[PDB]
């Protein structure tokens, strides 16, 4: 007979689930349960439908597969692109999900704590090695749970108005897996009336579409956005442009005239075709610019984020969002000449001025003469080192730190308790160049503790770190208060308002309160930057 | 009858006066006509050089200052009152006035010649902080200046013709200039060693005369202070000019050109001052009715293009700005200002300041000036909006046309210095938040605080008299550097690469790159691509 503590009922039917080792002792662990019917077939494109019922005791021991997706294959071999590559078998049929528990079963109800991944809608995965629920899980007494939802063409390409690809699947998929928490966690003891939202970059803006729309509203309390926001340039299309997005990529593969006929055609097609030209519907030549991405589509988006967070009412929330030191050093090398991983990528002012075309593509001449006139140090315009960093930080600002800095302030002005961070400690164990500081995603490993592992040979200052963070965020998890009540002395993380516009520094020094989200660039991208884009 | 004080220039001979300057005397000449009364027929013309004399000209006042505005604004305030004509106005005022050491000097002296400011509306050559007694006492140096007509009588243009072809204003400098050439050696002056320095419009002046090829066999070197030919206020186009002088023409009942000129000369001068400001295309500030005119003569072209295609090689230039260059002008127009209280404006006041600093923005425009000078961490601070619309006005005005004309000399062959002035003076009768205003750093240049009598502090004296030693080393070598001095800290040419310039003020020389660099991109390279 079998370990009494890894036998679970859900709606469902009978779970078997497996005790695995952390650091400080054992968790439960319940991997690959299913939550809706597999997308495939017919069903492609479709909203995902519930999970049927299954016969006998389903195993929960493995991760389930991975979602259709791109493969990175720029630096092969390379730890950099690999750790965030698929760990299992491609698949359509791979709307499962995750849960990780303490060992036993906590006896009175625990938050929740809801990961959401990033991969700009085109790829990820909630098996993941940085995504390892064992930590907080074992640490913090927390219930984690994660889900696979569709990305690419099978999660958001849309022919808005149709019945057959509506768009935004994706987006359902997520929401219904926060269905399936709100009916059955209680079975893993966790508490249904405590679950925060938590998510980096394309996943952090789904955490803020599930904020903007109503129906996800009651499956939530609290929401943590790292690295991204719903509202910005890259995380949604207008309905015309997936249209054109769509349509374009229909005749890619042979699919040429209604909506159901080319929707029928595209299901026909097999799912790496789909992939193998997902990238050329892109107006632009771009960087952090993804093919199919959230749509406005008058429901699920009733309007664009940037004007839901302009007029919603927001008393009720409660909100941690924050950025790394460098958001888009990284992405310089998926696209912008003169940038790799492999030299000190020192550019000249040539290769700057179009490498601001491809990062702002959107992005008229005189916006582009602006953005490089404001980025420009006319101290010494031609340093190949200010001029790499400049475009780093223009990629970073317009695409990440800036879109936050919105945010929090439209969520503060309209009743939400918000607190801000930026992160700006570069994990020892980094593999990208140094020149490429603290990238876009190396704080969620610490946020998901890692460092507790002495086998990954982080250092004893970063095992502390990490632990602090933990606390930080299941902390807010708990109260909505990343802060301490016990701890008096420790500073104080003050919420983020319009006023004083507080946010603090994260790293292995203790917490730095700072004032002013990089205000003056942002408000040249927040308020100028549209103007002239009339 | 001292001979030290009887001079024969080329018209005849002179009777100056010995002036007491706190170390020893110096010998003024005082009001020496250098052209025919521009009066009558002559009103708008060229300046015709001045008949020969019999006997002893006597020398030894201040002559008429050119008929202009006098300030009303506040009446009998030091600050204001300063800068208001000090002697009779008069259509009569082309004269100037020369200061020498006593005895004259043994060998041939270097010559600065002064060229005052006020907007080309107003000035004279006789204020009291333009008295070159102390340069020529403590210095030995020869110094010159020249009263020339202001507003409609020295830049009211109907251009290409032949009664009022503008620019009339300038002509007077360079024939002043012209004068010395001729003149100044039987003072003891050497012709050959020539610099003009000049304030404001006086140093707008100064650029004009660097840009225009008859002015410069007459002089060497160049200071200009807190002023330049290009930017938005020193020029008008032709077209521009006409306008405004059909207009003022109209608003006086005057009435082809000759008959409209005609008439205007019929009108009293207070009639032309009268009507002077409604000529303004929009409500304003640091805007001036009358200044010079791109001619195609004077000026071959604007001041933009010729500076950026002018050959400057063996040119020397001194230029520099104030800490608070638009402190003092935004009580002359922008709602919210006031000397006598602290001026602080709310959002709304700074928004409707801007269009009126920066009077030829459009909506966008001005939009990315708020945006720009703005603190989005204390938007809504009203001694912040304060600072940051006189910082606006400066910037616009003085300091970002100072960083282009410096950059375009340096990169096209002439010698550069460059200073920022950050000392108010003690004595100062404006109010705290105007901090350093346009206009307060001659004062020192001239020596006035070492003057026991005027009340400057101690420091304030040593302080001048390291001023009057760069403009003097400077005048006398290109190079304001005391060559006897084997101390620090040396002031380095400004140059593209690496754009130094010095703090003038009573701390030792400070060193500091780039002048208002960021902002000067914004309004060098950015703000024309709006418009
Ligand atoms: N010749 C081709 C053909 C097809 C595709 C190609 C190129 C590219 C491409 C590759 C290299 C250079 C330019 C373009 N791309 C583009 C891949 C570039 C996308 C950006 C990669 C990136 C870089 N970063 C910042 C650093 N950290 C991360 C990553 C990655 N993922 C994550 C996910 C969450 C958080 C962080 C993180 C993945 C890769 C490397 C770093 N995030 N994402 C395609 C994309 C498709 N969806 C489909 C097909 C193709
Ligand atoms: N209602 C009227 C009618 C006619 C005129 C009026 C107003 C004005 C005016 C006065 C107050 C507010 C708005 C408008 N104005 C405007 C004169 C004010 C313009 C500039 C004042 C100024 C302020 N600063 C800075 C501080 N230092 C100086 C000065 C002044 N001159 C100089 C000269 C050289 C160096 C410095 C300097 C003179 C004034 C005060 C300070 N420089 N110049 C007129 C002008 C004309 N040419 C003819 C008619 C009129
Ligand atoms: C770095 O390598 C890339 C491609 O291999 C190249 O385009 C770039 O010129 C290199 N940069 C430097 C500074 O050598
Ligand atoms: C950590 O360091 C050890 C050496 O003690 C090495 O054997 C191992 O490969 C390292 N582990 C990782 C994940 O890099």
């Amino acid at each position: 007979r079998e370990d009494p503590q890894l036998l679970v009922r859900v709606r469902g039917g009978q779970l078997r689930g497996i005790r695995l080792k952390a650091p400080g002792g054992p968790v439960s662990a319940f991997l690959g349960i299913p939550f809706a019917e597999p997308p495939v077939g017919s069903r492609r494109f479709m909203p995902p439908e519930p999970k049927r019922p299954w016969s006998g005791v389903l195993d929960a021991t493995t991760f389930q597969n991975v979602c259709y997706q791109y493969v990175d294959t720029l630096y092969p071999g390379f730890e950099g692109t690999e750790m965030w590559n698929p760990n299992r078998e491609l698949s359509e049929d791979c709307l499962y999900l995750n849960v990780w528990t303490p060992y036993p079963r906590p006896a009175s109800p625990t938050p929740v704590l809801i990961w959401i991944y990033g991969g700009g809608f085109y790829s990820g995965a909630a098996s993941l090695d940085v995504y390892d629920g064992r930590f907080l899980a074992q640490v913090e007494g927390a219930v984690l749970v994660s889900m696979n939802y569709r990305v690419g063409t099978f999660g958001f390409l849309a022919l808005p108005g149709s019945r057959e690809a509506p768009g935004n699947v994706g987006l359902l998929d997520q929401r219904l897996a926060l269905q399936w928490v709100q009916e059955n966690i209680a079975a893993f003891g966790g508490d249904p009336m405590s679950v925060t939202l938590f998510g980096e970059s394309a996943g952090a803006a789904s955490v803020g579409m599930h904020i903007l729309s109503l129906p996800s509203r009651s499956l939530f309390h609290r929401a943590v956005l790292q690295s991204g926001t719903p509202n910005g340039p890259w995380a949604t299309v207008s309905a015309g442009e997936a249209r054109r997005r769509a349509t374009l990529l229909a005749r890619l593969v042979g699919c040429p005239g209604n909506d159901t006929e080319l929707i029928a055609c595209l299901r026909t097609r097999p799912a790496q075709d789909l992939v193998d030209h997902e990238w050329h519907v892109l107006p632009q030549e771009s960087i952090f610019r993804f093919s199919f991405v959230p749509v406005v589509d008058g429901d699920f988006l009733s309007d664009t984020p940037e004007a839901l967070i302009n007029t919603g009412d927001f008393q009720d929330l409660q909100v941690l969002v924050g950025v790394v030191k460098d958001e888009g050093s990284a992405f310089l090398v998926y696209g912008v000449p003169g940038f790799s991983k492999d030299n000190e990528s020192l550019i000249s002012r040539a290769q700057f001025l179009a490498g601001v075309r491809i990062g702002v593509p959107q992005a008229s001449d005189l916006a582009a003469e602006a953005v490089v006139l404001h980025y420009t140090d006319w101290l010494h315009p031609e340093d190949p080192t200010h001029l790499r960093d400049a475009m780093s930080a223009v990629v970073g600002d317009h695409n990440v730190v800036c879109p936050v800095a919105q945010l929090a302030g439209r969520l503060a002005a309209q009743g939400a308790r918000v607190y801000a961070y930026i992160f700006e400690h570069r994990a020892s164990t980094l593999t990208w160049p140094l020149w490429m500081g603290v990238p876009h995603g190396y704080e969620i490993e610490f946020i998901f503790g890692l460092p507790l592992d002495p086998s990954l040979n982080y250092t004893t200052e970063e095992r502390i770190f990490a632990q602090r963070l933990m606390k930080y965020w299941t902390n807010f998890a708990r109260t909505g208060d990343p802060n301490d009540p016990r701890d008096s002395k420790s500073p104080q993380w003050p919420p983020y308002t319009t006023a004083a516009q507080q946010y603090v520094s994260l790293n292995l020094k203790p917490l730095e309160v700072r004032r002013g989200l990089r205000a003056q660039t942002c408000a040249f991208w927040n308020r100028f930057l549209p103007k002239l884009l009339s």
